[PDB]
């Protein structure tokens, strides 16, 4: 579909069993997830933006429905404010910007 | 054009005369720029990101120009990692999600 950004571009997804709103987010370059119990391994990280770091949990190989479309990456998993879609699973269901 | 998302959406702005390189964000509701001076009054805001709050100067209905695409909007400037362009400025050039 096309979405407009007169409001913030929230879509539903799907990740471990579980139904989500997420920002479709260009200026992410990685996927970051509000606080979940996901399983399997993982490693610790710390990514930057405006106010500073937030340490998170990054997990591989994790699949994640967007609107119907399927994408498997790295997922990370800390205290954001919001669910966060980043560049690394926006290729893969075929995003662009468009102006 | 046409953007797609392998690599930093990153686009040459003009601001106050300025040339400058910005990534365009939909994920902010707001255009962030790093320190700079610019002409006109400003108002103290405070802005959240995924790592807390900082403090910006807001300046109101100011002229940038995006990829050759005019814009006049609010404009905050601060201690922001990366210029980003947001929302209240893409909406103005005609930027659109697609896949
Ligand atoms: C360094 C470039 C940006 C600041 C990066 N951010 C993505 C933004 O889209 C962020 C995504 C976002 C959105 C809401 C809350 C927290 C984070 N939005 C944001 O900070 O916008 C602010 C300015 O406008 C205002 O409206 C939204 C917040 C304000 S981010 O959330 O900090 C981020 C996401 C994935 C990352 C990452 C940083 O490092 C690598 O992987």
């Amino acid at each position: 579909p096309q979405i407009t950004l007169w409001k913030r571009p929230l879509v539903t997804i799907k990740i471990g069993g579980q139904l989500k709103e997420a920002l479709l987010d260009t200026g992410a370059d990685d996927t970051v997830l509000e606080e979940m119990n996901l399983p399997g391994r993982w490693k610790p990280k710390m990514i930057g933006g405006i106010g500073g770091f937030i340490k998170v949990r990054q997990y591989d190989q994790i699949l994640i429905e967007i609107c119907g479309h399927k994408a498997i990456g790295t997922v990370l998993v800390g205290p954001t404010p919001v669910n966060i879609i980043g560049r690394n699973l926006l290729t893969q269901i075929g995003c662009t910007l468009n102006f």
